């Protein structure tokens, strides 16, 4: 049984990949996912290290994998506060010009393969006119791609309201924004199911597509920073499987607005949570274990459909 096929009429089932996991998880990706996202290779510093110098080799590899095996391809990401090259800042108009040049080169290179784009990533703090123009330059570079705003902690009521205020203002300035990206970086302690449902309802009221873009279920609460666990406990697996079952049952309720659910990883053998916030720690946040075998969460999730 294959995850994507189980939910094929509900939403895409995607996985984030890098230049390593696109090879090590090749068989798992070919079978269980129908959508792929480049984890880091399409980010600004990895695509244009200096002005006028573009490095597409690593992102080309991930894009070629998707095209070869008929996988959909999410674009991530065109503009991001945390990882903007230092040369970008070395006048406000020159910044606009460099943003337009970068967007056209990256969105143009993968036009016809990237069907969507996280145009602006994490603009809300845990000026605003730059976000409108980023969407304008993106729609100019690829009029066929769906343009998303992507952010985390999207179910926290404080940050959620800021996100909604930002998107409505963007819509009121004529920005060609088509969807919102719920990053879905959750854990066992937070957020609750009701907090996710309340967020999905308020995000659907804007008339945009909803993508769950980077979903994972950390076993540690953000406070927990222990490093003495090499495998998850039975209750960790059980509570993770229960939350995943309720999450995908909730996603199916909003079938009509959610069009794709992407995990930030393919299997537990590589997850970014193993290096953030605690480096050298182990985490088990996906539906397949370190051997690309289905976990208890997989069994419970497919039974929701
Ligand atoms: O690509 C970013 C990723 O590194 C992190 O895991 O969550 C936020 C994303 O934008």
């Amino acid at each position: 049984l294959k995850l994507w096929e189980v939910f094929k009429d509900d939403f895409d089932i995607g996985a984030a990949v890098n230049v390593r996991t696109v090879d090590s998880a090749a068989e798992l990706l070919r079978a269980q996912y129908n959508s792929i996202t480049a984890e880091n290779e399409m980010k600004p510093i990895n695509t244009q290290p200096s002005e006028g110098v573009f490095t597409f080799e690593q992102a080309d590899k991930i894009a070629d994998f998707a095209a070869k095996h008929g996988k959909k391809l999410r674009g991530h990401t065109l503009v991001w506060h945390n990882q903007t090259p230092d040369w970008f800042f070395e006048g406000k108009e020159t910044l606009l010009r460099r943003m337009r040049d970068h967007i056209h080169a990256v969105a143009g290179r993968y036009k016809g393969r990237t069907y969507c784009w996280d145009v602006v990533n994490e603009a809300v703090a845990d000026g605003p006119e730059f976000i409108v123009r980023a969407f304008e330059y993106a729609h100019e570079a690829d009029p066929d791609a769906l343009l998303f705003y992507n952010d985390y902690n999207e179910c926290n009521p404080a940050k959620r309201d800021k996100i909604i205020r930002l998107v409505k203002w963007l819509k009121e300035q004529g920005a060609p924004i088509h969807g919102i990206g719920m990053q879905g970086h959750y854990n066992l302690a937070s957020p609750s199911i009701a907090e996710v449902r309340e967020a999905i309802e308020k995000y659907a009221e804007l008339g945009l597509v909803i993508h769950v873009t980077e979903l994972d279920m950390s076993v540690y609460a953000w406070d927990d920073r222990r490093t003495d666990l090499l495998e998850p406990t039975a209750e960790m697996v059980e509570r993770q499987a229960e939350l995943y079952e309720q999450l995908f049952s909730l996603y199916r309720e909003y079938r009509d607005v959610i069009r794709s659910v992407t995990f930030w990883g393919a299997a537990d053998d590589y997850t970014w949570l193993s290096y953030f916030p605690v480096r050298g720690r182990r985490n088990w946040p996906l539906l397949f274990d370190a051997q690309h075998r289905p976990k208890e969460a997989f069994r419970r999730v497919v039974r929701t459909a």
